């Protein structure tokens, strides 16, 4: 039967936040971050931790052939596939005590509470910590959910080896977590509850962001060639500097986003004069782009306004310019149904909430290529606020229901 | 009645001079008080034995050839540059001035000259600052400007001392550096493009800009590339663009004679997809006058603090170096000026943009220069070599004076 997002089930926010401060105990650094680098000790300590409180709320507990750690609650139908909610336990080297456990420990407390509640859900409820997630210790980003989906062949994610020489699968055995069953597998749907990592649900008392998708977004290389003559022999109508035309360029830049506000966006990250000395001209001049926009047209869009711009700008100063792409990533929108979950559910406790862009990676993004995906967004200051929390996980829950199905109560 | 020097032989003692140290790429490497500095030196000394000239070394290795006057007991007039380079130095840098003034001396030897004053040959130590610093370090010691036994503690790299050098090299000399001068005289190649350019055979040389480095840190927020949209940046790096584009607009303003350039800019704790948090520059100012260098930096402070305050950012501005306006001497510079017209050779007066051992000498002792044209900023042609050091005897000779011929 159909669940009732008007009854305002509602789960324990003191103890999903004491199940925080327990799991952030586990790789405890000095600043007071977390370090649970994946397959060490510290995320097997994690993970273990996490399995015990799901076996104690009645779950069975397994691990896939990549090590992506599943908890599984059955539904009414013993056929149907399961909505799953997911982030990730392992950390970057100074992690915070929210980013991805957030959203583990957010499936622990929906099925405590549906526990509590004496619900039995119609399709299964699965609860998953992917597999490296972050990126750190062994490559790629989203390790895991990437094998799960196919996007990253399973034998080539278990050569990967981390900068000590050793693969992914001896971490696996030296963890004690290689499952025997290929990753993958019907899903339903798809949820995944995350902090922010950006500012505006925080700077606008948002409580709900209500993800939309993921952007596109393109990487370049600039290189600016001018001519490296001394500072003060060279009057200034004989000079090709390489670095004011790399200003002049930085500021056409900012004018191309400022034209496709507010999707889109640009940053200059790496910059530097080559074989530099203050008393020379810059002749050798790299920085990096970063464009993001919510379309991929766009992103290409301001991507071929910048080479014009440049273009026009080196040839007024009489320096050269090549500009090449060295990373794409196409936007990744969200199913519109199971976003539209996450937004009934806010509405219907009154929460206020907004749509957001995704602005970083989550596993979400490579389950939205296979599967129905939606993002619940909480804000954050690295810091949560206990209410937001709880309100969140509140909204989670209740999409979760709604697309899950009550069998009985 | 204008004397001509043998601009051939002047261009092949260049050529063997540039054999000395010779780099794989056609440069020179001879790094102050290095066997192959030593190697140049001597083979300079002997060819000033072998134009009757008597040669010594004063305490810091300053090396001095000299040709008696008339007159026993007139100061010197000097013609100096420096024999050092830089790691990978040019086949004309400072060696020029030095084999200009060995030449003037064999065209005095060959046409019967005798001059009132006596004339001197120098070669500076450690002109280049490569090795050790200071640059112009002999210059500095032989005009007061750094104390003898602060120079010889100098070191290197490998922690060795310039007095332990000059005693590798054979080159300590017992006698105070300093003395009496009556006049400084130093030609070079511009190492720059203006006279080039202008078809100028002869740069009549002014003196020193006045210069200023300062160091410049943009402090914003660090936001991922990502998350964090535009309205709520703090981006260092597009505000240190600004600045920059602000620097060049308050350089025009004083155009022709100021000049401004950043060298050295990075972003700190990169990472592509992270705003800018933290960004520095360089930047090195350029005047004919320090009054007006100093209102371009004030007017660069002005600039920079208004674009942070409109960005949300922060900026701190330090001075890391300062140096003064040095203006040559009136009469020797006119000297100069007066040898390039009595040739017939085209002239302009030019500020030298880069240090010199003149520099150091016109604070002290009445100070010209003479430059040459740089091709297409190393390289010489045969011609301009030639003038320059036309022009140069001839000045060098009416300071002197004649006593017979
Ligand atoms: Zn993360
Ligand atoms: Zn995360
Ligand atoms: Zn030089
Ligand atoms: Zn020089």
């Amino acid at each position: 039967h159909h669940h009732h997002m008007k009854d305002l089930l509602e789960i324990d926010g003191a103890r999903l936040w004491r199940s925080l401060a327990d799991m952030a105990r586990i790789g405890a650094t000095p600043r007071g971050g977390v370090r649970r680098l994946a397959l060490t000790d510290d995320d097997r300590r994690g993970r273990d931790l996490f399995a015990q409180w799901c076996r104690d709320a009645g779950m069975t507990v397994s691990v896939d052939a990549v090590g992506n750690l599943f908890a599984r609650r059955d539904g009414a139908d013993a056929q149907a596939a399961p909505v799953l909610i997911g982030s990730h336990l392992d950390t970057q080297p100074e992690g915070g005590r929210f980013d991805g456990v957030y959203g583990v420990l957010a499936g622990l407390e929906v099925v405590r509470t549906l526990n509590d509640a004496g619900i039995v859900t119609d399709k299964p409820l699965e609860i998953v910590s992917w597999t490296n997630e972050e990126g750190a210790r062994f490559a790629p980003a989203m390790l895991g959910s990437a094998v799960f989906t196919g996007a990253l062949p399973l034998d080539d994610a278990l050569a990967r080896q981390d900068a000590e020489g050793i693969t992914l699968g001896a971490a696996l055995d030296a963890c004690g977590c290689r499952g025997t069953r290929a990753p993958g597998g019907a899903v339903d749907a798809y949820f995944e509850a995350h902090i922010e990592q950006g500012p505006v649900l925080e700077a606008n008392g948002t409580t709900i962001g209500i993800v939309t998708g993921g952007q596109a977004i393109r990487w370049l290389d600039v290189r600016v060639t001018g001519v490296a003559a001394h500072a003060g022999t060279t009057p200034m109508p004989y000079r090709k500097d390489a670095y004011f035309a790399s200003a002049q360029m930085a500021l056409e830049l900012e004018r191309i986003v400022a034209g496709h506000a507010p999707r889109g966006l640009a940053t200059i990250g790496q910059a530097g004069i080559r074989n530099a000395s203050r008393n020379t001209i810059a002749g050798d001049v790299t920085f990096t782009v970063d464009l993001r926009h919510h379309d991929d047209a766009q992103v290409d869009a301001m991507e071929r306004a910048l080479r014009d711009a440049c273009a026009r700008v080196a040839a007024a100063r009489g320096v050269q310019v090549a500009i090449d792409t060295c990373w794409r990533s196409p936007a990744t929108p969200f199913d519109r149904g199971c976003v539209e979950l996450v937004a009934r559910a806010a509405e219907a406790f009154g929460y206020t909430n907004e749509r957001i862009v995704s602005g970083a990676g989550h596993d979400a993004i490579l389950l939205a290529r296979r599967v129905p995906t939606a993002m619940v967004f909480i804000p954050c200051v690295e810091d949560a606020l206990p209410d937001d929390v709880t309100r969140g996980t509140n909204v989670l829950l209740n999409a979760v229901l709604a697309r899950a199905g009550v069998a009985t109560r």
